[PDB]
């Protein structure tokens, strides 16, 4: 990852409680950096382990993927979390 991506990832880890509001199933179809195999894996993960544990798995999966920060920003806006999107963007460019 880039300096920007790492910095963004740490912001996310540090604001666990804000990001925990994300509904995994709702956000997945918007995350274009995930492959369809990635999405299948993550849905099956949700079914078994529920939203919170899957969120953790979702973020560590994301940062293994090219351009995940922008993928996440777009998805957050689509999931009525445009405020989180704006903070993620600001950190990434900070």
């Amino acid at each position: 990852m880039t300096v920007a991506e790492d910095k963004t990832f740490q912001y996310i880890r540090q604001h666990h409680s804000n990001f925990s509001r994300i509904h995994v199933l709702e956000i997945l179809p918007y995350l274009s950096c995930l492959t369809t195999s990635d999405q299948d894996r993550l849905r099956a993960t949700y079914e078994r382990w529920g939203n919170q544990d899957t969120l953790l798995e979702l973020f560590t999966s994301l940062r293994c993927r090219n351009g995940w920060v922008h993928s996440l920003i777009g998805a957050l806006r689509a999931c009525e979390l445009s405020g989180l999107a704006d903070e993620v963007a600001r950190i990434y460019h900070s």
